């Protein structure tokens, strides 16, 4: 009650001479700052290590980003004795304070907020909105994280009195945990992991994606001049398999924060409900997996509104996102309509460097490049390929816009998640049955409907199975606050982000009760 | 708000005539009815089995007390598929009419409060007022979720509006998911763990821990006039290390709510890690475990308050409480005096038959005799024997209230919870050498203080490591409402019962959005 | 809010045997300690003093009821420097810390009221009942205060929002200040002028009226027990004119909360208005003086109900009450019927032994016995004397209730504060002159309007200048809570006891921004 009401950071459209210019120069900047190293952030002091960890331009795999100091097993274990000092006095801070420490670094952020973009654009190929977006993001979680804080602090829970008696209940923090990120949406939801346990009186030691590790550093160089107590936040960049799994196992974690694929996520949820030797607490594991999202269309629909909403959905980051829709359920009736719409409107999409603001940057590495050219593979031989299906010219791992139609639901492409653009279209009678093939997949986290008939959405909103439903517009790009997200089933274990709820995870309840 | 606000149901204490006369008249009723047996409840009616589970009377083995159905692996998935059967329209009804179901259960469980008393009584060697807080406790639950499950009906999240949109998120229950529960509390522990899931929309599967599957039944009658829907809640008696295994494991449950010993909720929550082959989803498990709890008292409190209070929340239903005080924490001013106090109340309690109302009942199977002895004997290797230490005459599992002085912090008996008439007593310097001996164990359930000093007091607010902590008073029976229940570390994941967070658990949150 | 909703202490009638035998045993140990000398209460401990302080029986001055240590100036400033030392962290401590500490105060006080009640008996002459209500007044301060304060508890400001800051306006105790109460409610009012400071922050050096040094001292004991850090409340019997002055004058005494005579209130606000050498605040100084309260009867009148009404308001503790009905004011039609049915009831008024609980018991110093008698004979000149006016025998300041009839609205005992039982009967022409003579005195405490006339209630209800008004009912005994009790014109400063913002006036607010 002592700041503004919250509101969203505006996403910035670069249709302004102004914003152009001052975007162009802050690309220029980080440009000409290719080749930087950043080093490991534990304990409140920067700290470099022998091996490193190298960032390639994927729309240029030739030039190097960046490179980061690279974390080991001992570094992981001064992490962690960091973080538990640290733990010990910043649990007892007022709310207030900390809420004020994430205000602080919301501002710095948003006065970097050019300079993070341009990042974004070389370090993991988003073009410039897309880029904005991200920042925009990772500004309203601290902004929203700062204040939903408030909203637990002592004493916040609502008890039954009883005579002669002073009954009290409150929320504690947990300790220090790990946070395990993405690299799709390296400052956003790397940020929001690691400042919503903070806000609460929590410490972490923040494990960014190898892809993203520049922007993760540059994250932490705003949580460094903020001044975040030593040890409160710690910057472990390194692989996943190694430090990542090393503190998802170690016994003195006590709770994991992950946003990544399903395969690890089912690791990580399985290692959590392991009782390390030594370890006195049962770990806290929240993870949030992939997704096989569709957008359903019936007949109707605004068919022009539907196609240009898909294909932002499909094709948005290179399809990149755990949101994206991969899979277009079009009724009888819609089905050509739709169709012929989404692939005139695809074929005019430009893919190039993203630094030239295309319609899709690359995909972010070569791993990913042979991944998803892997899946259209497959798909030639599941359903109809109709647009696309292949590498474009180029050193950068460019991949043109897919679509491929008449997919049998049960299919490959139609079941597992590509994470790249490519569009599985499926072909069904009626809204029942869009429902039913909507819902069969092992994920539930985004879904859409294009659609005028009032009957029908308001059945979707019931049974469309999906933690975060749109309708008569895009599925992704979910606004902090305005749209809680997560997901259902294997899509992970619904902590929704953005949202009061997400807090309460972080925190643990103690009652105290004195008789007089 | 359409019913009178929530109060805690009167614990009976049998202090009139009526009150006395009408136990009388129940213990008859329930003794005359020993050869009763009672099947299983699945999809809404009776089902008999081949194999049968017997129960007898811990202040008289060779007496049974009833028989009852056992299920297996069959039964297991009779009652998965009538409870997801049920489910498909469970979660449908308004949330008004699913809390009306609660407390017209809530109703007829009062109107039958002397009955299952003196089930418990019988069944589990509870006293009279030890069991008329078992079944008030029960009540409370059904109606305290009733009343709390109305605060998240749709739609209930609070969001960031957004222009020419609507956002909206609301609550959703999870599905069908297993109940296992304890003994010691087979009224109020078993009730409340079911009726608070489904309250909120989801079905459960039952299953009574094996000596008390008799009153376990007798909740299930009440479930039945009560008129849930068939599948809505199945009542399961059997083995644990069987059928509760065989559904903690099954790949179509999709949460578990357990309440028992560390040793059994880790397996159940390492199991609920896991993916079984075809799941879909990553399961909920919600463990609530044992604890070592310690009473301290510093040479200022009152000594004659803190012998009492130490007195019943050690030796109150033989120690068989999770909340129990198995270890006393004197600093050097406070030993002697309390100490001696102890003693003399400790030696003036009896101990005999349940339905005579002793102070103490037997302890509940010749397995807890087994143990609670075996426990004795390596205490004698451990501490000092000061008081009791031995099995008294009769068929009935009797043990006398026990005292061990001089022992180590980190000996087995001020480590591992006995879950019997066992005290041990420490001796410490002062308060934070108490402290420290009181935070040094792997639990952290319940703890208390007795002390005049608010400084001491307002240190352990924040220093004692227990989730419920009480100052000046017992340290057992926590009331629904008043003090949420659940502890740290290895007593459990924190599931807090009788508070408003505990239906959260059993929900899953959707956010819908509709772009005009 | 975690604790139950405040209620009042309920006043004790003793028409009950247990109520009865219960106060005749405390009456007996409280005689038996006659003998008892209490020190002072400085710094968390008893300090004894060369010279004392004796208290007498009201009853039987030749019976010494206690004696207490004499603080002079020394003592005073030994006072201050521990009031000082300890509100630098006391200020500190959270409020629901210090409110709790109140509550215990509370808990210990109802516990031992029979003793302090019969401790007010024997020192100030009350009888049974009104000992008892004014030990519940006291129990009810330190109830409604613990509750009140916390409504302050940081940052309670509501303030307006500006863009890029956080602005944070919270409250903070003033310092150490002194408290001078009177000898008529010694329990009560002494209580309440503490706890309220203190409650929120501040420390205290309380100055007890003369008369009523023990039950003072009593009060301290349970201050002690309750476990006040060492200096938060401090206890110096003494001189008004000595150390009360020495206090009121000092440069280091931040506030003044003072009750008692008009004479010693102007003196005080007037010190409190001086900059004292090196002083660095202005002080703040809250006085709340006598009344001439006058209770009106027009002849809608149910003329019964107000000559009980009238009886119990002016000869309540013989008239030794600020909000006593000292003078009736009768309009023409009301004149008779009421002033035949007053003097009928007041003549059946027994006077004698407090501890016999009698109507009346005596007045409560020889000094007091002096002035009221000399206001007699003042009366004897100005009105007619038609009931008492004499002395009764016996070596206790026993005065017969007295009545003057026919009194000048201007005469002496028509505007001056007897504080005895004497009552002033004026005639009026109609409600319009009735409220005029109300009105015209220098006071405005309490008054009273009994009248059937819808008309005539409103009208006094924005007419009649008395900060506590009453309807059909008696003037005295305004309940904390109920009736925020403080008067207008000479009758103080307007510090109502008993409300929500009587703790405003012993906190600052402090106005805090940050621009990220
Ligand atoms: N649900 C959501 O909100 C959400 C949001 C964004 C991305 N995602 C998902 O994330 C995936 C894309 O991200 P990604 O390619 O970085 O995912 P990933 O699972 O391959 O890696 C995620 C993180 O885990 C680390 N990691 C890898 N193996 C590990 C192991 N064995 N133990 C511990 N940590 C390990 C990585 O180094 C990285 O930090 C897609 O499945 C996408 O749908 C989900
Ligand atoms: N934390 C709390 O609120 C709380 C409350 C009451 C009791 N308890 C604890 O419960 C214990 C006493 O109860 P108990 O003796 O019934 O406990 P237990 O762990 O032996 O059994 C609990 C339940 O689990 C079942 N079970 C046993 N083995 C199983 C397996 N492998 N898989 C699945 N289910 C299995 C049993 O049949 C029973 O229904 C003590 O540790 C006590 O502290 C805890
Ligand atoms: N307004 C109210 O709420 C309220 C309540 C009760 C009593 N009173 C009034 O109190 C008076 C009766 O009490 P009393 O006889 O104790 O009053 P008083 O004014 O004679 O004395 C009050 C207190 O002030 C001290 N004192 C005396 N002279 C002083 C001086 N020069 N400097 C500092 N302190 C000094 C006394 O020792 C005592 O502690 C009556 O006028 C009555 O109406 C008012
Ligand atoms: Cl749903
Ligand atoms: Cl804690
Ligand atoms: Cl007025």
């Amino acid at each position: 009650m002592t700041v503004e009401p919250f509101r969203n950071e505006p996403i910035e459209t670069f249709q302004t001479e102004e914003a152009r210019r001052a975007m162009r120069e802050a690309l220029r900047r980080v440009r000409e700052e290719f080749g930087r190293h950043y080093p490991l952030y534990i304990g409140g002091e920067w700290v470099d290590t022998k091996e490193r960890m190298v960032s390639l331009n994927p729309s240029a795999p030739s030039e190097v980003v960046g490179t980061t100091a690279k974390a080991g097993k001992a570094e992981a274990e001064a992490a962690l004795e960091a973080a538990w000092k640290a733990f010990k006095t910043w649990k007892d801070w007022p709310q207030e304070d900390r809420s004020r420490l994430l205000l602080k670094a919301a501002a710095l952020m948003r006065r970097r907020k050019r300079e993070l973009e341009a990042t974004l654009v070389y370090e993991v190929g988003k073009n410039w909105v897309e880029a904005s977006a991200d920042v925009a993001e990772a500004i309203d979680f601290i902004e929203y994280y700062a204040r939903a804080a408030l909203r637990y602090r002592y004493p916040a829970v609502e008890v039954v009195p009883y005579p002669g008696e002073d009954n009290e209940s409150f929320y504690v923090p947990l300790g220090a945990g790990v946070v395990i990120a993405p690299w799709n949406f390296p400052v956003a939801i790397f940020t929001g992991m690691i400042v919503g346990p903070v806000a609460v009186g929590n410490t972490v030691i923040a494990k960014p994606a190898e892809d993203a590790v520049v922007v993760g550093a540059k994250v932490f160089e705003i949580f460094h001049e903020a001044g975040f107590p030593p040890g409160v936040v710690n910057f472990l960049p390194g692989v996943g398999e190694e430090v990542g799994a090393y503190l998802v196992e170690h016994p003195r974690i006590r709770f994991i924060n992950f946003t990544g694929s399903l395969e690890v996520g089912l690791k990580i949820y399985e290692a959590a409900g392991r009782l390390a030797p030594g370890q006195t607490w049962f770990k806290r594991a929240y993870v949030e997996t992939g997704g096989k999202d569709a957008i359903i269309v019936d007949e109707t629909a605004d068919f022009d509104l539907a196609a240009e909403g898909v294909v932002v959905s499909a094709y948005g980051f290179q399809g990149q996102k755990c949101s994206a829709a991969s899979r277009l359920i079009l009724t009888q009736g819609a089905y050509e309509p739709v169709l012929e719409r989404v692939l005139k409107r695809a074929e005019r999409l430009s893919v190039g460097p993203a630094e030239e603001n295309p319609d899709l940057g690359p995909v972010v590495s070569a791993e990913q490049e042979r991944k998803v050219l892997s899946y259209i593979e497959i798909g030639k031989n599941e359903g109809q390929l109709v647009l696309g299906g292949k590498r474009l010219e180029g050193e950068g791992y460019f991949i043109a816009p897919t679509v491929f139609t008449e997919v049998p639901p049960k299919a490959r492409i139609a079941q597992e998640e590509i994470f790249g653009p490519v569009l599985s279209v499926i072909r069904v009678k009626d809204f029942a049955e869009a429902l039913e093939v909507a819902n069969d997949t092992p994920y539930g986290l985004t879904g859409g409907v294009y659609s005028r008939k009032r009957e029908h959405l308001e059945w979707a909103r019931r049974e469309f199975h999906v933690g975060n439903l749109y309708f008569n517009r895009k599925i992704t790009g979910a606004l902090v606050g305005v749209q809680p997200f997560g997901g259902f089933k294997l899509s992970g274990t619904n902590a929704k982000t953005g949202a009061l709820d997400y807090l309460r995870l972080f925190l643990e309840m103690k009652a105290v009760a004195e008789r007089f």
